[PDB]
């Protein structure tokens, strides 16, 4: 199913991603409604990049 759990639990472990600017939050946020197949990808990049960018 397109909007299966998969894609929930995406949403909303990218909008709580600390390191991520606002800008970054809802840009992984709208390539998750532009494409939900690729939900996995969109999260494993966003905790990357949150993670790239913590402080110190």
């Amino acid at each position: 199913n397109k909007f299966n759990k998969e894609w929930q639990n995406a949403f909303y472990e990218i909008l709580h991603l600390p390191n991520l600017t606002e800008e970054q939050r809802n840009g992984f946020i709208q390539s998750l409604k532009d494409d939900p197949s690729v939900s996995k990808e969109i999260l494993a990049e966003a905790k990357k990049l949150n993670d790239a960018q913590a402080p110190k």
